[PDB]
């Protein structure tokens, strides 16, 4: 009847795994005007994805009827939020010009999005400045066309793989996803202070209108997420991306279809 | 029941289909409210459209008169993803050291909707009523003193997509019976932009009677402006950005009395 | 079941029908407490009406429920009209528009609002134009229990003089947010959709004495900052639909 | 029912029927911790009053008596209008180009109350443990270290208007079983201060077991703190300025075991 | 039914009992990821303790609600304490005030608190007083499944570098909220009126292994800037009331 996974997806924020800036991008560089923009692989965050296997149910041979599992709830929590009490590590300072005071820590945009559906998250491509060449490593629309900088139906993805879709070219398509839910919230600004909550007490309802969750196409599971929690100044004023990991649980039942 | 879906692009003075569609050109300002004229691109209007719905009655004159009724809606604003981008042109944090991320999108937020049966009513009202608008605006023409207040002659209806000046009208509260609008504004030109979006989230658009808006000509009239802040070079010059709004719109068919 | 809808248009300070309706004029600031007149123009008043509804006077008619809108929040997209610029010395960027202290109030009753006089600074002397109490001594910085008013007139009672009396109003449903500073950013919201129940702990609404429906209000939108730095405070009108019913009392 | 209607004047520091009623005296700040001596006057302290309730005549040595039972309140902070004030000898906005606005009071908002039948119970907790409070003032001398977090020993009752400093005691959450308290702190010297008022909230008094507060004695104990921020003058000298709170309770008689 | 009152003093580095505590020491920054060395005094660590509840025996107490309080905000009106001046240029104002960072979180549970490490900087070199994973590696930096670790000692976990473990917590329930920055005014609200129902959704609240209550928390309140601009945590005080009930288990 009923079975929970749970699962996470660390951040893609553009510095390789397993290496020392682990959840950072590399230090951002600002172009001097449209027509000269392009930003650097590991500049820029991208967004986060996985598939997770199912018990086998949909693809079940024993009986003709279709069953799937539904996603009915679930329970979302940004990990690593202690983190940010690190006012020590490598930061300019309150006080730069007397070298006094505690680091400035993590200060900037927040933008926190999370999907669960049955299938992968439907895509919107939209971007700032559609003159912006992607590097090679980043799955983008090329010579997208002055139409990319608000919304063009011709220009859709699907998000079929990991840390390669930059979040600032692409956001969930709301024409499609009727098999996904997604919530997103970006609050911007270099100085603004992070607003993270953490508990394991908040439940999300996944039941859409019709009382129906996401139902599980070949019994898959697709997590995608962005947490952005603001930049890293270093003592130099170079800024870099940093990323927290997102825990998922996820309760589902089998349901007759 | 029957759901259409739709979206509004912004209007926020540059051209379609040219480089700098999605934002104004550079504000400029004058010295004084005499001599204040601010030239076309360099201000917001309203997006405005007519849905066409299926064709209901032969002939408004019957006995029994069909009409689609707007019980319900979703609206989400679209590529909230791209404001994560702080490379593109952008006057940096530490612009004296030439050096940290842009500064990003921010100030104002400007957000607001509509959906009706008609077309949105609307009362005229300006900062500064000797400001002259230019000949691609709607507008009142000397609309006098009275128009920095309220001034029950001074009312319109959006009409047309890209030309009611956002500065110059607003929603009337004593007409728009037949409508539901919803906004809210942020101010400032440092402010950080608050964006959510999910789609999850549905608005009944029932009136205390338990009547939505109903669809004369069989034309389901969407309207909107998403401001989201500005966008500030390098040289200090600053412009509007929008965003584009995603509708869904839940109709049933109704006799009406 | 009839309905009313009204405006009430801001009180900031200059004239109507003149090229600052809307606006105060500019503020200016005493050197102290001893010295501060304020003068007349330069500080915003409530605004009031009294609507005449259809003739009944027992029955009385019963506000039940309203909806009330500051409109015009459009005109605040307005960052060009002579306003001290983002990076005023490289003379560069929008207009700031308008910043600072959000002072939003509203009051709907079957009577004149009742009033508490409280002043930041009790030896201002306030412009023969403005209705006082006039001496109001040291008291008058807090709460004196002598110091009553009624709100009788339109765009004469001082907003920084008079408060709405939460000793009395027992006839009246007032509601009031005030946000400070002179550089917050300012929040405004409408809709055609908020409805808001006048209904008391027993299920009476407003009772309209002399077929008077009284409504008042305030909003301070925040300041106006030209180049040359001089600051003065911006206004918004109000809508109100009251629905009422008649009452037998 | 029976309802009891009272006001509560703010004790910021300046006396009473003198010209800086509702103002502290400006604030001196200490060169360290160990010499730190806050004079009277330059501080706020708690507002409180008993209220005499009609005698219900009660034999407290019988099995049934009837107490004055505290159902329900409304709690409003008076003079909020007065903050509208920006002419009246405030620091200004452009203090270089002499021009602008005041500034008005910003900084600190400490707004609580408490309701209870008796006196309010205290813990006493400092900043600083090694300040040394005037003779005027009620505190704990020489409190030790232990007072700049929580110590079971450092207990007090609200017994008197004006002489408990707010920044030497609040509400002990170890008792309090006959008294309901709420208070809210924003802090920062340049926060813009947030008030709302109306006649139309009622808060509930009642406990989890459908008990209010049962007025010992037939006595109604009100206590309340209402900082709103600072005053500062052209000579950048700053000073606390409080409000007066109304609160109007309804009792019912209770009979009691 | 049977209630628990209990309180959790902060640990924010200084020793306790001596002039600054409820403070950390004044915070120095590294220059590079690599040289990271936070000294011993200079961060804060989680505060908690184990209720010992009444003898039962089967029967297991079971939390089923809670009301929580921080104690102490009443200090932050303070603004006289030795603290860096509105207008330090004219020697003028009142102090600043404790401003920046909010870092609030408790739990409550029948066994130890559940933690997962992670860390801004995994080269981070904690002192011998703290209890950390040692060279834990660039995986820390984000989520590890290998580094966990369970709350059994008051004020030696580096809040910096231990989180509440969400894979795990079956029988504790957490709450906490980040607010970043240096000069973010604090927000802090306090009544003795909010309950907390800690049962989950099958009806069930946190049991007691062997009769013991698990009280956890972290609460610092922003930062204290003295004269000279040197730095410091302050925290406060947190009350826990806890309701429980016995419960037939087998
Ligand atoms: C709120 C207030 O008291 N405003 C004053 C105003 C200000 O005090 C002044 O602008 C700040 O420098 O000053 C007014 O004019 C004054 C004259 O009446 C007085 O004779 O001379 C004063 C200078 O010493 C000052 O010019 C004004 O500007 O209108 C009076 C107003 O009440
Ligand atoms: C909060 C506190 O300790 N306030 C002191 C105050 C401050 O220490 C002082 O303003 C900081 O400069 O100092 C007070 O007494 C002063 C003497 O300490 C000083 O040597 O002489 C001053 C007169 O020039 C002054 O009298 C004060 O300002 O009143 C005492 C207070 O407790
Ligand atoms: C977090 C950190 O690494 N702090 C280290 C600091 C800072 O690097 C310098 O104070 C910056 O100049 O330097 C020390 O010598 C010190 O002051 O105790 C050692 C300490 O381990
Ligand atoms: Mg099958
Ligand atoms: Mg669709
Ligand atoms: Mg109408
Ligand atoms: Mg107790
Ligand atoms: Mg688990």
């Amino acid at each position: 009847s009923i079975t929970e996974i749970e699962a996470y997806l660390n951040p893609r924020m553009g510095q390789p795994q397993n290496e020392d800036f682990y959840g950072f991008s590399d230090n951002v560089t600002v172009s001097d005007d449209f027509g000269s923009d392009a930003p650097p692989w590991k500049q820029f965050p991208c967004y986060s994805t996985a598939r997770i296997s199912l018990p086998m149910l949909n693809q079940d041979m024993t009986s003709d009827t279709i069953l799937m599992w539904e996603a009915i709830s679930c329970r979302t929590e940004v990990m690593g939020v202690n983190m940010l009490t690190n006012v020590h590590s490598a930061q300019k300072r309150v006080y730069e010009n007397d070298r006094e005071g505690t680091g400035i820590g993590v200060e900037g945009m927040g933008y926190h999005m999370f999907a669960i559906g049955g299938e992968p998250l439907e895509l919107q491509f939209m971007v700032f400045n559609h003159r912006a060449t992607y590097p090679a490593e980043a799955t983008v629309i090329k010579n997208p066309g002055a139409s990319s900088q608000v919304f063009d139906p011709n220009l859709k993805g699907t998000l079929t793989a990991d840390g390669v879709f930059p979040v600032e070219a692409w956001g969930p398509d709301p024409f499609k996803n009727e098999n996904t839910r997604y919530f997103g919230q970006y609050t911007g600004g270099t100085q603004t202070p992070p607003v993270l909550t953490f508990t394991n007490t908040q439940t999300t309802i996944l039941l859409d209108e019709n009382g129906v969750g996401p139902l599980c196409k070949g019994d898959g599971l697709f997590l995608s997420c962005a947490d952005i929690v603001g930049f890293f100044t270093q003592h130099n004023k170079k800024m870099s991306f940093r990323g927290l990991p997102r825990y998922f649980r996820v309760t589902l039942r089998k349901r007759v279809v």
